[PDB]
C-alpha cells in the first residue's frame, strides 16, 4: 500500500478520532491486553495491589495516550517522507522498558491490543486500506523500539 497520500489521509483522520476519548479508549486499551496476557499485571505500579484496572487513575491515562500518539505521528511521517525518525524519547523508551521487565514478545500483545482498539475507534469506515495504513505504521515504530530496548538492556 505504501502510504499514499490517500492511506495517510486514513491514519490521521482514524487518530483524531482516538483522542477524541483518552479514559475510554485508554482503560480498553489494558483491558485488551490483560485479555491478551493476564501476568502482564505485576508489571505496571499502579495495576499492582489493585485486584480491577482503575478507570480514572491519571498516571494511567497519561501513560496509555502517549502510546497512541506516537504511532500516529509515525504514519505520517511515513508518507510525507517515506520513513520512521528514531529521536531521545525513542531511546529512554528502550530504557525504562528492560528496567521494568518488558520482552519482544509482549509487541504482538500490544499491537492487536491497538489494532482492535482502532477498529473499535473507526466502525464502518473501516477499510482494508486503513488497517493497512496502521498495521504499517504499528510495525515500522515497534520496529524502532525494539530496536532500542535492545540496546537498554
Ligand atoms: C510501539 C509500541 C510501544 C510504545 C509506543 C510504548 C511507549 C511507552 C512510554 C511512552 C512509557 C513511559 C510512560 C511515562 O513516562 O509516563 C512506557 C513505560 C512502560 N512500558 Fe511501554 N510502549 C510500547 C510497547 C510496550 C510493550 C509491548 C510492553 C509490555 C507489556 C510495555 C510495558 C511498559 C512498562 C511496565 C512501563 C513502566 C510503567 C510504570 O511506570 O510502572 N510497553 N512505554
Ligand atoms: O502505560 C504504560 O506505561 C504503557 C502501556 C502500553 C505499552 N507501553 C507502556
Amino acid at each position: 500500500g505504501a502510504l499514499t497520500e490517500s492511506q495517510a489521509a486514513l491514519v490521521k483522520s482514524s487518530w483524531e478520532e482516538f483522542n477524541a476519548n483518552i479514559p475510554k479508549h485508554t482503560h480498553r486499551f489494558f483491558i485488551l491486553v490483560l485479555e491478551i496476557a493476564p501476568a502482564a499485571k505485576d508489571l505496571f505500579s499502579f495495576l499492582k495491589g489493585t485486584s480491577e484496572v482503575p478507570q480514572n487513575n491519571p498516571e494511567l491515562q497519561a501513560h496509555a495516550g502517549k502510546v497512541f500518539k506516537l504511532v500516529y505521528e509515525a504514519a505520517i511521517q511515513l508518507e510525507v517522507t517515506g520513513v520512521v525518525v528514531t529521536d531521545a524519547t525513542l531511546k529512554n523508551l528502550g530504557s525504562v522498558h528492560v528496567s521494568k521487565g518488558v520482552a519482544d514478545a509482549h509487541f504482538p500483545v500490544v499491537k492487536e491490543a491497538i489494532l482492535k482498539t482502532i477498529k473499535e475507534v473507526v466502525g464502518a469506515k473501516w477499510s482494508e486500506e486503513l488497517n493497512s495504513a496502521w498495521t504499517i505504521a504499528y510495525d515500522e515504530l515497534a520496529i524502532v523500539i525494539k530496536k532500542e530496548m535492545d540496546d537498554a538492556a
